[PDB]
C-alpha cells in the first residue's frame, strides 16, 4: 500500500468504475462536455515546481449530481525528458491515486472521457491533499529524469474545453506507430518479464509488429522504460544469429530466453505457434488454439463464458495454456496483435482463423476487414467468419465453412502424426 | 460393508435408515408432522439413568397391526466425568450413520426428525425393538470409550407423550442453533481445519471458521471444535490466527504452513474471502458452487439439489466434475448454503451485490437469510427481487437484459482478477 | 536417410505426404483394389545374388498409364543373428525405409500393400531396378550388423504373383495363429516399445499377449523380435513376480520395470483395471474408453468416431484428457485388439459393462464381440443391448433404452460413491 493520510475512500474503484446516474458528482465528457486526465512535459520558464491548485469548485463546494469538469493535468519538466515518456510516466497515476474510490480515467490522446464520484467528496479533505501526493510520488519514483513537477486539478467548463482536444489519438497514434513501423525496419526487439510474479519463466519478446499479450506493453513503450529506467524489467536485446525468417528465430533471443527463463525454454519462433511458440504469464486478452478437424485457428477471449467448438472454454484453456510452458498450437496473445502484418505469419495469418465469439468479431471488425482485403481475401472476409450462433461445436462449423468456402479448408492442413 | 452380529429374524440390509418414504405403502410411520418421531442425545445426571438401560416402553413391532403410527424416539441419554452440553450434535449425527448409506429408511431434512416406515416383513418376522438399542449400546460404547459412560434407549409410543418428545427436540433445535449465529470471525484467534474429506479427495484441505461454515454443509467451527475436544487426534486440529499476510483478502502465515503441508504442497497460500484469487479447494461434497460470470458481472449461486441449464452454460454435475476433487480453479467456489448468509461472504468481491443468478428453489429456500443480509448491507430488503433465475432465462443473453432493466447494483461495480490493463 | 543413385526425382522426407489422384494415377500397386503384397523369407546364400532386382515382368518404365502392375516384393536375407521371426519386423521397416523417397506412396502392408507412383517417374525414366536397388540399399543401411547378403526381389508376374501371394497368406495366417496361442498366463514377460517416447518421455505402451500394444501394430511377437534383433532396444523382458492384485493385475515386478524407464513417476499398474493406476497415451492409441457413473459403464470410442459423447465432451477433450503422457484415473487409451482380449478389464466387468460404441465399431468387431459374448455366454444377441449411435447417442436417449435390454453393469456391482 502507499499508507498516506487521504480523506478518500481506499479502494481499486478507479480502474472500471459505471458510475450510478444518481451519485456522480461529475459524468464529464460523454458527447456533451470535454474530458481529458493528461501527463505532459512543459518548458522550464513557465512552470512552478511543487505547486498544488485545485481550479474551480472544490469536492464539497458544489452539491452532488451535479455535470462539470473533472482532469488532472501533471506537468513536468526535467533535463532529460523527451515527448516519448509521457505514456509510461501517465501510467502511473494508476498507482498513486488508484488506491481510491470514485473516478474513471484513462487515455490521455485528444478526445474521450474521464469521470468522478460523490462518496468521495465529504470525507473531510480536499483534492489538495491529491495533488500533493501525486506531485510526491511524481518526485519520489522518478528522480532521475524530472526536476520540476506542477500538477493541477481542473473542474471548469471553459479551461477544460482546451483539454477536450487531450483523450483519444495521440496514444492511439503511438500504437499505430507500432502499426505502420515494419517488424525488420528497425533492428532492436526489446524484451518484456514484469509478469513475472504469476509465472517467472515468461520472457515476452515483445516487436513493432507484436505487441505483448498484456496488451498494454508496446515496443516503443518498452523502449520509453528502458530510457527512463536502464535496470528496469524491459531490456534491450540485438538481432543476431540468423536462423530462419519463416518462423523468425534469433540467437540473442535464444540465448536471452535460454539465461532468463531459468533455462526451461531454449529456443522462440515469433512468426508461428506450432514449433517453438512464446509462453505466457496469465495475462492474455486472447487465447489461439488449432483445429485439425476444421483445420484452422479458434480465438476466444476473456469476456466469453460460452461453449466453444474445440470442447473446452477460456477459463479451462487459461490452465494449460499460461503458466509459462512453451505449447505448441495454443498460446495467449493480445487482441491487437490479430491486426498485425506478422501475425503467425508462417501459420496462415489471418486466413487460418475460423471461430471466434461474436462479440469479438463486432469489435475487431473494421481491422479485420482491412487486413483481409490488404491480403486479398476480400472485403466480406468478416462473414465468411464462424461466429457462436452459427455453430458451437466442429460437426456444426464444418457444414458452414464448406457453404462459405473459408479458404482455411482450400489450403494444406498442419501437424500430422505417427501411426 | 458393514455387518452387524445381532440376533434378530428381521432382514438387515437396505431397509432401515437410508431411502425414501411414501404413505400408501407405509406399514408404520415414525416422524413426519403427522406421528413425530426423534433422536436426541442428551446429558442427564447418573442417578437419571441405569447403566445399560435398553428399554421398549410401548408394543414393539409384531405387538402392532398395519394401521397404527408410532415413533421410535432413541433418546439416548448419556452422563460422563467430563462430557458437556456442546457435544451432543457430534454423537448425535452417529447414531444414523451406522445405517445411513446402507439401510433404507428416511432421516429427512437432519438432525432429530428421522423418518422410519417399518416394513411389513419386519412386522411379520415378529422381532422387537430390544436389540435395536443393544445395537446402539455396543457401538456407542465402542466408539467413545473416553466420554460415555452409560448409554440407554427408551423407545416411547404415547401420542401425547409422542408431542411431548416432539416439544423437547424443538427446545434442543434453539440451543444447538443459536450459539453459531452468535460467534463472529474477529472473536476467536483460533481456527479449526477439517480433514475427513481425503478419503476421495487427499490434496484438499477445508478451513473451518466461526462465519464460515464447512463446504461438507454438515460440520461448522463448534462442530470441529466438539469434535476435536472429544478426538485430540482426529482429522482435526486447531490453528492458531498468527502470521497476518493479507488483511483483507483473508490470508495466514499459520493456515498456508497447514495446507501446505497438508495438501502435499500442492496448494501454498489460499485466500478467506475472494474466489478469483486462490480459492479454497472443494472435496466434491459441496451444497453449492458459484461462479463468475465477467458478461454479467457477478456469481452465478447454483446448487446441487438442483438440476437445469445455467448461465455459465452447463448443469451442476459438469461444474462439480471440473471444481471438485482439490482442483483450485480460480473463477469457481464451492461453499454450503448457510456460508452464504456470513457476514464474511467474500467480502473482498463485494460480497452478496455481487450475486445476480440463483435458481429458483435455492433463491425461495434462502429467500429469509437473502432479505436480512440485504438489509444489513443497506441494498435495501427488495435486493431479492433483483436476482435472475432459470425462469428469467437460462443463458447470458436471456438474463442480461433483465438485469440492465431491474438495474442490478454489481453493474456499478468494476470488474474482478488481478488488473493489468 | 537419403541414397546415392541418381533419380528422377527428389528424395526428401516432406514427399511421403504427397497428395495424387486418380488422374495423376499412373499405376496403382495393391491396396483396395488390386492385389499386390510384400514378403520377407528365409533364404540362404546358395541361390542369392546381392542387388540382384530380378524384376520378372514387365519395368515401370515401360507400362501404359492406368494399368495394373501386381507387386510381390520377396526379401531374401543372409544374417547371423536373423530367425524367421524376424520376418515381420524388416516388413514393417519396409514402410520406414521406403517412404524417405519422393513419389514412394507406401500404404498398409502384407496383402494390402498400396503403392502409387505417378507419372512423374514413368515419364522422367524411373525404372524398376532404382526401386530394387534403392531397397536393396535401405537395408543394408538400416541393418548393417544383422544383414550380409541382401535380394530384394520384385515378381510381377501374374501367376507367379498369385502363387506367391498363397505362400504370402500361409505365413500370415501362420503369424496371427502365434499371436493367438500365447496367452498372458503362460507368458511370463511382456515388452514395451519407446518409439511413442518422441513425444512424451514418461508415456511407455505396455504390450502383453494378450492385451496388445496401444499403438495397435506392435504385438508381442513384433516387440520380442525386436528385442532379439536390438536388446539395446525399448523392449525388455519383465519376470512375473510381486503379484500384489491379481484381481486388477498388479506385479511389483512389473512396478519397479516402470520405475526403471519412466523417471519412477507412476508407482504401480493395474494391467485389468483402468480407474486405479492407468497408463497414458501417447497418440498412437486407436481408442479411448471412459467411465460414466450415470449409467455406471464403460464407453469405447474409436479415433476415427467424433462428434458428442455420453461423457459430455468430443473425442478431442478425451485425447487431451489422456494424451500427452498424462495419466488420468476413469479414463484410457487403449489398441483396438484389446477390445477382443480375453483380458478386457476382467475385474472390471469385462465386455458386460461397455454398451456404447459406435456402430462402425460393431460392423469391425462382428466377428470379435459376438465371439467373445458367445465366450463369456453373453449370446450373440448381446449386440442389441449394446448401444450404438443408431439409436441413442446421449445420456438421456440410452437412460431407458438400457433398462429396456437389460443391461447388465446396473444388475452388477456399481462403482465409485458421493462422501454425505
Ligand atoms: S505481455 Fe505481460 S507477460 Fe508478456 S512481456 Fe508484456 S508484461 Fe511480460
Ligand atoms: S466440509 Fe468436507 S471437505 Fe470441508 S473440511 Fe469438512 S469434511 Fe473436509
Ligand atoms: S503402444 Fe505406443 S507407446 Fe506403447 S510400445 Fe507401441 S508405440 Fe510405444
Ligand atoms: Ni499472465
Ligand atoms: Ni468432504
Ligand atoms: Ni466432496
Ligand atoms: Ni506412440
Ligand atoms: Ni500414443
Amino acid at each position: 500500500s502507499i499508507d498516506i493520510d487521504l480523506p478518500i475512500n481506499f479502494g481499486p474503484a478507479f480502474e472500471g468504475e459505471s458510475i450510478r446516474k444518481g451519485d456522480m458528482h461529475v459524468e464529464f465528457g460523454g458527447g456533451k462536455t470535454p474530458s481529458f486526465e493528461l501527463v505532459r512535459m512543459v518548458g522550464p520558464d513557465e512552470i512552478e515546481d511543487g505547486k498544488v491548485e485545485v481550479i474551480g469548485p472544490d469536492i464539497d463546494s458544489v452539491e452532488p449530481g451535479g455535470r462539470l469538469p473533472i482532469g488532472i493535468v501533471v506537468d513536468i519538466y526535467g533535463r532529460k525528458m523527451q515527448e516519448d515518456f509521457e505514456p509510461v510516466l501517465e501510467r502511473r497515476i494508476h498507482y498513486f491515486t488508484n488506491y481510491g474510490e470514485g473516478f474513471w480515467h484513462t487515455a490521455q490522446r485528444d478526445l474521450t472521457w474521464v469521470r468522478i464520484s460523490k462518496e468521495a467528496f465529504a470525507k473531510g479533505a480536499r483534492l489538495k491533499h491529491l495533488g500533493q501526493l501525486l506531485y510526491a510520488k511524481f518526485k519520489q519514483e522518478f528522480p532521475s529524469i524530472v526536476d520540476r513537477v506542477q500538477v493541477t486539478i481542473y473542474t471548469d467548463e471553459q479551461k477544460v474545453l482546451e483539454l477536450r482536444e487531450i483523450a483519444r489519438k495521440k496514444y492511439a497514434e503511438r500504437d499505430a506507430r507500432l502499426r505502420e513501423l515494419s517488424d525488420e525496419a528497425v533492428d532492436t526487439y526489446y524484451s518484456c518479464l514484469l509478469c513475472q510474479s504469476f509465472a517467472p519463466t515468461h520472457v515476452c519478446i515483445v516487436s513493432p509488429e507484436r505487441v505483448g499479450l498484456c496488451g498494454a506493453i508496446s515496443w516503443l513503450d518498452a523502449k520509453a522504460a528502458y530510457e527512463i529506467n536502464p535496470n528496469g524489467p524491459n531490456q534491450p536485446i540485438p538481432k543476431e544469429g540468423l536462423i530462419d525468417p519463416v518462423k523468425g528465430q534469433w540467437e540473442s533471443f535464444n540465448e536471452y530466453i535460454y539465461k532468463n527463463s531459468q533455462r526451461t525454454i531454449e529456443r522462440m519462433n515469433l512468426y508461428t505457434i506450432m514449433e517453438y511458440p512464446m509462453t505466457s504469464c496469465g495475462c492474455f486478452e486472447a487465447i489461439m488454439a488449432y483445429l485439425p478437424e476444421l483445420n484452422g485457428f479458434m480465438i476466444v477471449n476473456r469476456e466469453h463464458s460460452g461453449m466453444t467448438p474445440i470442447g473446452m472454454t477460456f477459463s479451462t484453456l487459461a490452465g494449460m495454456v499460461g503458466g509459462g510452458t512453451q505449447t505448441p498450437g495454443f498460446m495467449g496473445i493480445g487482441k491487437s496483435y490479430i491486426g498485425s502484418r506478422k501475425f503467425v505469419k508462417a501459420d496462415g495469418g489471418l486466413a487460418r482463423v475460423v471461430w471466434m465469439p461474436k462479440d469479438l468479431k463486432e469489435q475487431l471488425r473494421s481491422i479485420i476487414e482491412e487486413r483481409a482485403e490488404e491480403e486479398g481475401l476480400g472485403r466480406d472476409f468478416i462473414d465468411k467468419i464462424a461466429d457462436e450462433t452459427v455453430g458451437t461445436t466442429v460437426d456444426e462449423v464444418l457444414p458452414f465453412l464448406e457453404e462459405k468456402g473459408h479458404p482455411a479448408l482450400s489450403m494444406e492442413p498442419l501437424l500430422r502424426s505417427h501411426h
